[PDB]
């Protein structure tokens, strides 16, 4: 029949209420894997004592075949990849190993094989799958949440996965939309369009607020100084230059990017959706946020690539001389470039501002070269403003 999003598959895996988020994720693994929770739950304590990698190297080899539903395969490759951060960077200050033990390069290899991600932490582990409610009849704010992993005291990694995860939920609001864009497309219904345009841009506008508790749960010298060790990758990392030996697994050292909010696909999502072709083209930018596709779960991958498959929203409003059809959809961009920009400042604020008091990001090139293209490319689509 062809590539139409009428509706939403739930084979895409996007939940109704936080939409690439995993929902109710999976606290405790079997007892059969204690080991590994307790090094994965101590790692500030190991890291600062210089016990971490002893502790890993005494593990023995886990078999992964007791991990038996999705849940559970997602929190143990939570858990393996925060080890495997913490065993390859250690305190964080030019002691790297670049070996990682068989006893868990095993059966985390085997686990990122089955669900498709690389063995390396991803924007879906330590983000989407590390979050909880404190109290389950309580709705999904800040003060009654959670995360479930962190790597060091004072790294700020709960404000900095937490106030992620809440953008991410709050764009997700505007999932449930699309399905009602292309079929006000095909139908041809123009107020229907209009008003699902609106609505899009809403949503993306109140992102815009829940952004804003940054500040109140991160600070600038903990987020350079502590966490973005932890962040860090072995693609084109000079401290592993040819990556990281997967011992048991490969014969040959493989690089794999660090986690990156360009795996996000709620911000793919309404780029392809708007046709912000963020992707087209040859350029870093649009090379980068097309490699970040790979690190996502494969039905949110799969989700991205279906989105595009559908006709143009933005061909469709350019053809049509409306005004107000041209209105909604720019609410909609200019929503996109408000976020951009403030977040820019953010980035100033906790990457440029102590980088100068001691900038590369995840692709290995100059990230405020790259958001500022995939700010201008926003800022270019909309239809008026200028
Ligand atoms: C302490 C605050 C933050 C810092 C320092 C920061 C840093 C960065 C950096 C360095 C990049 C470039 C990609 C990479 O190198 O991996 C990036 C990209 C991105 N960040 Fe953040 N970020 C912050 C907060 C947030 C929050 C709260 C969100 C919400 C989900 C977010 C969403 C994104 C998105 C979607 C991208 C991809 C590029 C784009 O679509 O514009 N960031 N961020
Ligand atoms: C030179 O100094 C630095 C360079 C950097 F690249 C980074 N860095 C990388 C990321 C990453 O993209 C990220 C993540 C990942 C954990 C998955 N999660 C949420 C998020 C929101 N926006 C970015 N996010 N954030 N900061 C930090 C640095 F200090």
């Amino acid at each position: 029949q062809g590539p139409h999003m009428w509706t939403i598959s739930k084979e895409y895996h996007i939940d109704e209420e936080v939409g690439f988020a995993l929902p109710n994720p999976q606290e405790n693994l079997p007892d059969f894997y204690n080991d590994w929770m307790f090094i994965a739950k101590h790692l500030p304590d190991l890291i600062e004592s210089g016990q971490l990698r002893e502790r890993v190297e005494k593990l023995n080899m886990l078999s992964i075949d007791h991990l038996t539903d999705h849940k559970s395969q997602r929190l143990a490759r939570l858990v393996l990849g925060c080890i495997t951060m913490a065993y390859v960077w250690g305190k964080g200050h030019g002691d790297v190993r670049k070996v990682l033990p068989r006893n868990i390069a095993v059966p985390y290899c085997q686990l990122s094989k089955k669900l498709e991600l690389p063995p390396i932490l991803v924007y879906a582990d330590c983000v989407l799958a590390n979050w909880k409610k404190k109290d389950p009849n309580k709705p999904l704010t800040y003060e009654n949440m959670d995360v479930l992993f962190s790597f060091r005291d004072g790294d700020c990694s709960k404000g900095f996965f937490l106030v992620s995860l809440l953008v991410e939920i709050a764009a997700a609001s505007a999932i449930k939309v699309i399905p009602t864009v292309f079929k006000a497309m095909q139908m041809q219904e123009r107020d229907t369009l209009l008003k699902a345009l609106l609505e899009i841009a809403s949503c993306l506008e109140k992102a815009l607020q829940v952004f804003h508790q940054i500040h109140d749960h991160v600070n600038p010298k903990a987020f350079f100084s502590v966490l973005r060790i932890y962040l860090s990758g072995w693609k084109g990392n000079p401290q592993l230059s040819d990556g990281l030996v997967y011992e048991g697994f490969w014969e040959d050292p493989k690089e794999f990017a660090g986690g990156s909010a360009g795996q996000s696909s709620v911000f793919q999502c309404f780029d392809v959706l708007l046709g912000i072709q963020q992707t087209a083209g040859g350029g870093h930018a649009a090379q980068f946020l097309q490699d970040m596709r790979r690190y996502m779960p494969p039905a949110h991958r799969n989700f991205l690539c279906s989105l595009e498959s559908n006709p143009s929203v933005r061909e469709f409003v350019l053809s049509k001389g409306d005004a107000g059809l041209r209105e909604a959809y720019d609410a909609c961009v200019k929503a996109l470039v408000s976020l951009r920009s403030y977040h820019l400042q953010i980035v100033t604020k906790y990457i440029l501002i102590p980088a100068s008091q001691q900038a590369k990001g995840t692709g290995g090139t100059d990230l405020m070269n790259f958001l500022k293209t995939v700010r201008s490319t926003t800022e270019k689509s909309l239809l008026k403003e200028g």
